């Protein structure tokens, strides 16, 4: 049986509240039904940023998205060979795990929320999806809209155009959703800064809009009939909610923020990323839930479908701006997304 290694290198936070790279950090057990990764490559998203003050479990692993190397197999697992590669999301700073997460030398696959990198993927590329993968699957859940076929040669077909906002067009999240929602039916469209446009349209976007222009609301209540029943927020802040508020349809419609947030007929949701494990959180505030199959079940489905659309090309990573280097890499790099440094890319480090 395989033995981890007594000791590697991971990012953490100490006991002072702050980010740190621990040189003496402890390697996960494999569990039965999983894989043993030695990561190769990771993503940087806000929510590592924010795991801090309260949200922060002193010396549990950070880090969301990764890709790696298989180097020990469970035995319950099928179709996967040491020296695969695979990529996937962890549950940073769960204080029942804390020696899993992404920003580790070593971690192991958590759920079914991991797949086989396609043969044409780098690290890279691949360590750029999880995060993005599993919240577009989550707010098009909480949406009310169906999955993509992954057969299934073509979208389906609607009465009439039925469009969905997504405020944020630019966002890692949205990129990703709007590529699904079209491949779903669906037509997005977007508001994001101008330089940004272009990558809008190409990941799905039919129009997009500056967010700061005069009455913007109005052009898009004209443009959607007066009945848009879908806005998907992925800026989540005052602005955005009233922007998403005045623009959904006179019958009324359904709102989705990725963050809680504090008229008639909007229905509200807000998606909890650890719900795509069918864990639920700890947390005290609006964040804590008990775990569920069906959560569990869902995320595995989604990650069945996206899988085999990024295989085939039909789902593609966010722009990149990828950094060669080691875990303090990650940690400059977290400070950079925190002060919004990043428009239009995500950050990835390849670790050297
Ligand atoms: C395995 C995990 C699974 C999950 O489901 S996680 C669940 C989802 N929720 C969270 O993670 C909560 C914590 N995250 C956040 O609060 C993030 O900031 C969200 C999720 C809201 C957005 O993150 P994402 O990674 O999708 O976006 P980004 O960081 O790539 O987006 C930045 C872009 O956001 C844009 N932006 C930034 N501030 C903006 C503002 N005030 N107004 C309008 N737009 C604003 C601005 O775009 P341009 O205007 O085109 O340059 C900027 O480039």
């Amino acid at each position: 049986p395989f033995i981890p290694p007594p000791q590697q290198t991971a990012l953490t936070v100490n006991d002072h509240d702050e980010v740190t790279v621990w040189n003496a950090a402890p390697c996960p057990m494999l569990p039965r039904d999983q894989v043993y990764v030695r990561v190769e490559a990771v993503a940087i998203n806000p929510s590592d940023t924010k795991m801090r003050g309260q949200f922060a479990t002193p010396w549990a692993f950070l880090g969301t998205d990764y890709a790696g190397t298989v180097v020990a197999v469970g035995s319950d697992v099928t179709h996967i060979q040491v020296g695969d590669r695979v990529y996937g999301a962890q549950n940073e700073m769960c204080p029942r795990t804390p020696d899993q997460g992404a920003f580790s030398q070593y971690t192991v696959t958590r759920g079914r929320v991991w797949a086989k990198i396609p043969k044409g993927l780098s690290f890279e590329q691949a360590a750029a999806l999880p995060a993005g993968i599993s919240t577009a699957g989550l707010a098009m859940k909480l949406l009310g809209l169906p999955l993509p076929s992954p057969s299934a040669d073509q979208p389906p077909t609607h009465s009439k155009p039925v469009y969905v906002l997504v405020y944020g067009g630019s966002t890692a999240t949205a990129t990703v959703t709007m590529q699904m929602l079209r491949l779903s039916g669906y037509i997005p469209i977007a508001t994001c800064s101008p330089h940004n446009f272009d990558l809008a349209k190409s990941r799905g976007a039919e129009e997009v809009f500056d967010y700061r222009a005069p009455n913007l609301a109005q052009t898009i209540r004209t443009y959607t009939k007066n009945n848009l029943r879908y806005a998907l927020d992925c800026i989540t802040n005052v602005e955005s909610t009233t922007f998403c508020f005045a623009a959904i349809g006179r019958a009324g419609g359904h709102y989705v923020s990725l963050n809680p947030f504090p008229r008639k007929m909007v229905t509200t949701d807000w998606t909890l990323g650890p719900t795509i494990f069918g864990e639920g959180s700890t947390w005290p505030a609006p964040y804590g839930r008990p775990g569920s199959e069906e959560e569990r079940q869902f995320g595995e489905d989604l990650w069945r479908i996206a899988g085999q659309l990024v295989e085939d090309g039909r789902l593609v990573h966010h722009p990149l701006r990828v950094v060669q280097g080691g875990f303090d890499h990650i940690k400059q790099g977290m400070e950079l997304v925190r002060k919004g440094e990043l428009s239009g890319e995500k950050l990835v480090v390849r670790l050297e």
